[PDB]
C-alpha cells in the first residue's frame, strides 16, 4: 500500500489538505502546543469495548479544550477546505478521548461515513465528504501500540463491505502536538495495543451542520457555553449551521440561534 | 395531461395511501383527522395574529397544546412515515412544523422538489435514492385551485433532478377539506398556487425527515416542563430525544446514553 504521508504545519493548511484530498489521510507534524495536549490531557485523566475506553463530554472536563483545541485556526481552515464548497457550515459529530488498553484487537478497516446512510447512496468519487476525523495523541502513537492503521488513497473507490486486512495497513506513527486527519471515505481502523501502556488520543470527528451530531451538547449550563468563542459554541452545537445554499439548519424561534437566546460569546 | 392528484379516505389504512405515495410522489388523505382538533389548533394559531404574500409561522409547539399532543402523535401519519423511513433511514423527526398562511395575492411558486435545499440529494439517483423528506400538510381552511391550494406533479418524484419541471399553471391543484392532509415526498414536483380569493388560505406543514438530518428548527427554547407533558414520540419529533438509523446507531444522545434516560426527562 502507498505511504501515510506527513507534512508540518509550519507548511500551511493548503498543504496538509492537499494530502488530504489526494490520500484521504494526512499527518501533520506540530499542528499544536504539547503544552495544550498535556493539560488537556492532565484535565482529563483527573476524570469500554475491546479493551478500549471511549470518553466523551469533554466540554465540561477541559477549560482547555473549550478553549484552545476546538479553536485551533489550523483545523478549522482544513475543515472549511474540506466543508465550505460542497457542504456549508460544520461542527462536532462528537469529541472523545479514545484510551486503547493493552490487548485491544485491531479493528475491522472501515469508511466512518457508514454511520450516514445516505454515503451508500452517492458515488465516493464525486460525493461531498460526511465526516473528518482529526486524532491528537496524547501519547506516542506506534504500530506496536494500536496506532491508527489507514489505507492511504482508497478514500475514492466504491463503498465496500470489505476493504483490507488490518495486519497489512501502515500505522500513523506520530507525536505528542502531532496530528492525524482522516476523511469519511478514508479506509481505516484502530490498530491492536500489543505493548504494556495505554495509547491515547483526543479523536475529534466534525462533519457539515446539516448532519444531525452524535454528541448532544445540550447538557452544558449555558454559563459555560458563554465564556466560549462563537466557532466554538456552534461546534458544540449551540448555534446556527448554514448549508452551502446558506439555508439556516439549527434556527430557533425562526432567527440565528445566538439572536434567539441572547447567548453571550467571548 | 399530466396525472391527476389521487386521494384515499383514511379508513382504507396507510398501507394504501403509503402505495399511493410510493407510485405518485403524492397522495391526499381524506378525514385523517378529526375536523374538531383542526379547529382547535386553528383557534390557538389565530390567538398569535412574510414573502409572496405568504406568511409562515413557526413554534408550534408553545402555541399549541393539540398540535403538540393529538397532532404529533396521529398515529396513521406515523405509519406512512414508518414505512418511508424506517428500513432506508431509521427513526425520524421534524424538520420544521410551519403555518403556511397564504394571503389573497400570492403569486404561484416555480415547481420544484422539496430535497433542493439538502445538498446530499443533488448527489443520488432520485429513481432509486431514499427519500430525504415527506411533507403532510393539513388545511386549516378549504383548499381549492383558485386561493392557492398546493399544484403538484403526480409521478413526478423519479425523474432526474433539473433545473426546470412544469409550469405552475398547468398543474392540478390539491383540493380539500379540513380533516384532510396532503402528504408528498421531497422529490415529488409542486408548489404553492395563487391565491385568487379574497380570504387566506392556511395550511399546517410538517416536514419530516430522518433523525440523522439535522432539523431547520430547533426546540432547545421549550421549557422543559412543557416538553414533559408530551409523548416520548413527539418529544422526538422536535427533537427532545434520540434518533437511530436503520443500523441502529443512536444520534441525538447524551453523556453516551439515551437522551431521556441521560436527562431524566419525562413523558406523558
Ligand atoms: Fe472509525
Ligand atoms: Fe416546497
Amino acid at each position: 500500500m502507498p505511504p501515510i504521508r506527513r507534512v508540518n504545519a509550519s507548511q500551511g493548511s493548503d498543504a496538509a489538505y492537499q494530502i488530504l484530498q489526494e490520500d484521504g489521510c494526512v499527518i501533520v507534524e506540530q499542528v499544536i502546543c504539547p503544552n495544550i495536549i498535556a493539560k488537556i490531557s492532565d484535565d482529563v485523566n483527573r476524570v469500554m469495548h475491546n479493551r478500549t475506553i471511549h470518553m466523551g463530554d469533554l466540554v465540561l472536563t477541559s477549560k482547555t479544550y473549550r478553549d484552545e483545541l476546538l479553536n485551533l485556526p489550523f483545523a478549522h481552515e482544513v475543515l472549511e477546505k474540506v466543508f465550505k464548497k460542497d457542504s456549508g457550515d460544520y461542527w462536532l459529530n462528537a469529541g472523545v478521548i479514545l484510551n486503547m488498553l493493552p490487548g485491544a484487537e485491531a479493528q475491522r478497516p472501515h469508511r466512518d461515513d457508514y454511520l450516514y446512510p445516505v454515503s451508500q447512496h452517492m458515488d465516493p468519487a464525486t460525493s461531498p465528504d460526511l465526516m473528518i476525523n482529526i486524532t491528537f495523541p496524547l501519547n506516542e502513537f506506534r504500530h506496536d501500540n494500536g496506532g491508527t492503521l489507514l489505507l492511504p488513497k482508497s478514500h475514492t473507490g466504491p463503498n465496500a463491505d470489505f476493504y483490507a486486512n488490518a495486519e497489512d495497513l501502515p500505522a500513523a506513527e506520530m507525536q505528542v502536538g502531532d496530528a492525524l486527519i482522516f476523511t469519511g471515505k478514508c479506509v481505516h481502523g484502530g490498530g491492536a495495543n500489543r505493548s504494556d501502556k495505554p495509547r491515547i488520543g483526543l479523536a475529534l470527528a466534525a462533519q457539515p451542520g446539516y448532519l444531525t451530531p452524535r454528541e448532544s451538547n445540550v447538557n452544558v449550563p449555558r454559563d459555560i457555553v458563554e465564556t466560549m468563542t462563537p466557532l466554538a459554541q456552534r461546534m458544540i452545537g449551540w448555534g446556527t449551521v448554514r448549508t452551502k445554499d446558506t439555508y439556516g439548519l439549527n434556527m430557533l424561534q425562526d432567527k440565528d440561534f445566538h439572536e434567539a437566546l441572547g447567548l453571550k460569546s467571548k
